[PDB]
C-alpha cells in the first residue's frame, strides 16, 4: 500500500478549505488548487483565520508557540490555479469542486493523465456515483470517495467509498489517511446517500411531508425530535442549517433517479422557499428566519 | 378549567409505573391499577427502587432529606386493581396496558359509568387510533392520546393528541398537567406514530434496510450516525434500546394498513430476530449481545 504524504485537495470551498487544513494540521504536505488567485487568497485567508481562532485558545499560556503552530500550518500548504503541474507527483487528490458531474469528470479524466502513478483520486461528493466518476478514467482501482462533514476540522467522520472497482490497498490507504488525520472513518459501497445522508435526508423530507400535512406545527415538530429522540437540532433547525437549496438538490437527483420511491417525492413547500431563494441560516431565512 | 390534581393511572409495567411515579413526585394524588396485588406490589417496588436511586444522587449532602423524599412521593402512591373502584373521583385516567384495542375498548367502555362527569380519559397508546378507543365511550370530548416516552422519569416529552372530537378544554387541561409534570408538551393530530414515532421507526427500518442490504455494516451505520448526525446512539444501539418487538409490531401495524407502501415492508432480519426471541438490551441480545445483568 501507499503512506499518503502529500496531498492535493483541488476546491478551495467551505469543505475543500476544510480539508486542506486538518491534512496540514496533521503533517501532511498540501497543495490547494482552485480557479483563481483571488479565491486561493481567499481560502486561505479563511484556514489561518479558523487556525488562529483556535490556538488563541490552547496556546493561551504560550502566544509564542500558538503563531508558530499557526505559521508551521499555513506555511505546509500551498496554492495552484492549475492542478495538473500539481499532480505529477503528489499520493493523493481529494477533489470538492462544484457539484456537477460533467465538470468534474472532466477535471478528473484531464487529472488522470498527469498524475503519478500511485496516485489515489478521491472525490467528496454527497449526491454523484462515485462510479461515475471513476470511469472517467482509467485509474478506478486508484479511484474512491472520501466524504467529509462541515465543519471539517470539526466533525471526526469520513465515509470511505469503495466502489465495485476501487483496490483494496487503495480503500485501506485512504483508511490510515483517515485517521492520520485524527478521523473516523467507516466504511460504505458507491449507493446513494452512502450512510449518513441516506438515513437522513429521507427523514428530513419526511419532517416536512408532516408538517405540510397540517399534522403539527415546525415548533413541535422540531421539540419533538430533540426531547423526544435526544436530537441536537429539529429537522427544521437542521434543514435550515444545512441549506435548503442542497437538499432539494440532493432529494431531486434522487427523484429522476427514481421517481417511484415516496421517500424523494418533491415537496411545495421546501420548492417554494429555495425558490423564493431562501435557502436557511446562509441567506438569513429558510423555514425560520435568523440574525 | 379544572385543575388535575387526582390521576388514575392504569398499567403498572415499564410505562405507567413511571408516569405514576413523575405525577406523584410533583404533587399529584396518585392511584396505580392493575391486575393482581403482586404485580402491582412489584410496580411500586420498582418506583422506589427508582427513587431512591435517584435520591441517593440528589440527596448525597443529606440521605435523610432523600428518605423524606421518597417517603413523601411514595406514600401520594395508593394502588388498586379495579380502577372502577376509584374513577367517581378521578380527574385524569392515564391508561398504559398492554397494546391491543379491544382489551383498551373494553377497559374505557365499562370505566366511562364510573367516572365523574368532569373526568378525563387519556391513552398512552403508540399504535392505535385514540379515536378508534374514544369511540368506546361517550365521552370523546373527554378523551385525548398522551403519549409519554421511556424512560418515563426522565424523557422530558410527552405527545398531547387530540381527535376530532377531543374538547378545547381538555386539551389544555392535558397540556397544563403536562407542564405540571415538568414535561413539555406537543400537540399532534390522531394519525399514525403521532410525531416521534412517526419520523424515528421508518428511519430505524432504513437502517436496517440499508445493513441487509449490505451497503454497509451495522457497527459502522451507528458510528456514522452518531458522529455525523450527532445522535446519542446508532440506529441498531437504539433498536435493541427500544425493543425490537416493540419495533415490529408497530410496522406491521402500518404495513397492514397500507401493504402497497414500500416505507412498511417487513425487514427479514428484523423478523429472525424477533422470531428467535432475541428482542435486545430486553432479553440480553438484539442485533448486538448484550452482558446478561
Ligand atoms: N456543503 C457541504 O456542507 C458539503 C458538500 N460536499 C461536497 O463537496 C463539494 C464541495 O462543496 P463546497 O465546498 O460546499 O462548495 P463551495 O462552492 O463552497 O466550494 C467549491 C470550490 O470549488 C471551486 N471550483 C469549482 N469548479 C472548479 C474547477 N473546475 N477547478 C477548481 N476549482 C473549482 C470553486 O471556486 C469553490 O471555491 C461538492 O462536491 C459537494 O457535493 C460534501 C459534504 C458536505
Ligand atoms: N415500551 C415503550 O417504550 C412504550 C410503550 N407505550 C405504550 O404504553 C402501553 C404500555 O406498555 P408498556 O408499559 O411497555 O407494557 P408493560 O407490559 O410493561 O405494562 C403493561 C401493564 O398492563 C397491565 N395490564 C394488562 N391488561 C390490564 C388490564 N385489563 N387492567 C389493568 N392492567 C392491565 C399488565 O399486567 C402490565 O403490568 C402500551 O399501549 C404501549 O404501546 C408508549 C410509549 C412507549
Amino acid at each position: 500500500k501507499i503512506i499518503v504524504k502529500h496531498v492535493t485537495v483541488i476546491g478551495g470551498g467551505l469543505m475543500g478549505a476544510g480539508i486542506a487544513q486538518v491534512a496540514a494540521a496533521t503533517g501532511h504536505t498540501v497543495v490547494l488548487v482552485d480557479q483563481t488567485e483571488d479565491i486561493l487568497a481567499k481560502s486561505k485567508k479563511g484556514i489561518e483565520e479558523s487556525l488562529r481562532k483556535v490556538a488563541k485558545k490552547k496556546f493561551a499560556e504560550n502566544p509564542k508557540a500558538g503563531d508558530e503552530c499557526v505559521e508551521k500550518t499555513l506555511s505546509t500548504i500551498a496554492t495552484s490555479t492549475d492542478a495538473a503541474s500539481v499532480v505529477h507527483s503528489t499520493d493523493l487528490v481529494v477533489e470538492a469542486i462544484v457539484e456537477n458531474l460533467k465538470v468534474k469528470n472532466e477535471l478528473f479524466k484531464r487529472l488522470d493523465k498527469f498524475a503519478a502513478e500511485h496516485t489515489i483520486f478521491a472525490s467528496n461528493t454527497s449526491s454523484l456515483q462515485i462510479t461515475s466518476i471513476a470511469n472517467a478514467t482509467t485509474r478506478q482501482d486508484r479511484f474512491a470517495g472520501l466524504h467529509f462533514f462541515n465543519p471539517v476540522p470539526v466533525m471526526k467522520l469520513v465515509e470511505v467509498i469503495k466502489t465495485p472497482m476501487t483496490s483494496q490497498k487503495t480503500f485501506e490507504s485512504l483508511v490510515d489517511f483517515s485517521k492520520a488525520l485524527g478521523k473516523h472513518p467507516v466504511s460504505c459501497k458507491d449507493t446513494p446517500g452512502f450512510i449518513v445522508n441516506r438515513l437522513l435526508v429521507p427523514y428530513l423530507m419526511e419532517a416536512i411531508r408532516l408538517y405540510e400535512r397540517g399534522d403539527a406545527s415546525k415548533e413541535d415538530i422540531d421539540t419533538a425530535m430533540k426531547l423526544g429522540a435526544g436530537y441536537p437540532m429539529g429537522p427544521f433547525e437542521l434543514l435550515d442549517y444545512v441549506g435548503l437549496d442542497t437538499t432539494k438538490f440532493i432529494v431531486d437527483g434522487w427523484h429522476e433517479m427514481d421517481a417511484e420511491n415516496p421517500l424523494h417525492q418533491p415537496s411545495p413547500s421546501l420548492n417554494k422557499l429555495v425558490a423564493e431563494n431562501k435557502f436557511g441560516k446562509k441567506t438569513g431565512e429558510g423555514f425560520y428566519k435568523y440574525k
